[PDB]
């Protein structure tokens, strides 16, 4: 019944997590992004309440994708001989963070602020969610550009949330922490800190600190361009080489850098259009 009832588009992209492209619900014009995945190129299943075996990420989605989120939600999914489909939410129009800093630089910190706010407030949820991410990055944030609204995705290099030690990790690289690199352990939410700090600095900087693991080990931070003495602390806090050094949420959003944070309509009034 799938290709009766989405009307499918252009091609979106492609990478490790599929062919995503664009579509249509014929039921009610709803934009929607469809995805697929090879069978074949799946190293992590799960199982759902109704005991089915599924890729790890519907599980993940499904999870977080009850009520209003900042992440983009799982619509309804489908089973073909060798692939699984996957319908999303699509923002129209929309523009990865990725793309976004590539075009116009590093942000200003009022902008910066609301972004980041977002996303902590995303990330929270998927928390909240028992959903670890594992791979927050500027290519897995969109931004729905006329309404100010940041929106995750890109599940499975995800987790179910724990306390214990995660001795696994395929995510991205140059946005894993020290830990990791050194010993292959790290625990959920103070390696989400620490990619959080990664993020914040792509956001005011246009670019990544680190690039290689020596200098990840190091962990030290210079600024290319003027940002100012609260969010380079923020950014320092968050990228602390001992993991317990680290802010919690709770303590990125009561820090000074975090105050007065805009909505995401004026952002967009301010910064989009
Ligand atoms: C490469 C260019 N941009 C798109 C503007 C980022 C790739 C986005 C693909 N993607 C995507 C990538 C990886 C996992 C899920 C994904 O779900 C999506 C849902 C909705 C949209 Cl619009 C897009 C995705």
């Amino acid at each position: 019944p799938l290709e009766s009832q989405y009307q499918v588009g252009p091609l979106l992209g492609s990478g490790g997590f599929g062919s995503v492209y664009s579509g249509i619900r014929v039921s009610d014009n709803l934009p929607v992004a469809i995805k697929h995945v090879e069978k074949d190129r799946i190293s992590d299943w799960g199982e759902l309440p109704n005991g089915t075996r599924v890729p790890m990420e519907v599980v993940l989605l499904k999870k977080v994708s009850s009520g209003f989120s900042g992440v983009i939600r799982l619509l309804d999914w489908f089973e073909r001989p060798d692939s699984f489909v996957l319908i999303l939410e699509r923002p129209e129009p929309v523009q990865d963070l990725f793309d976004f800093i590539t075009e116009r630089g590093a942000l200003q910190e009022e902008l910066a602020r609301s972004f980041f706010w977002q996303v902590l407030e995303a990330v929270r949820h998927c928390h909240n969610c028992g959903v670890l991410h594992r791979d927050i990055k500027d290519e897995n944030i969109l931004i729905d550009l006329n309404r100010g609204e940041l929106k995750l995705i890109d599940f499975g290099s995800g987790a179910l949330l724990k306390d214990t030690v995660y001795t696994d990790f395929d995510g991205t690289r140059v946005y894993s922490p020290p830990e990791w690199i050194r010993y292959h352990r790290y625990h959920g939410r103070s390696a989400a800190v620490w990619s959080l700090g990664i993020l914040l600095y792509d956001m005011v900087c246009g670019d990544i600190p680190f690039e290689h693991d020596e200098e990840i080990i190091r962990g030290q931070v210079f600024f290319r361009q003027r940002v100012s003495s609260e969010c380079q602390h923020l950014i320092r806090w968050c990228l602390a080489l001992r993991p317990s050094d680290r802010p919690t949420f709770e303590e990125i959003q009561n820090h000074p850098w975090m105050q007065d944070v805009l909505l995401p309509q004026e952002t967009a009034e301010i910064h989009l259009h």
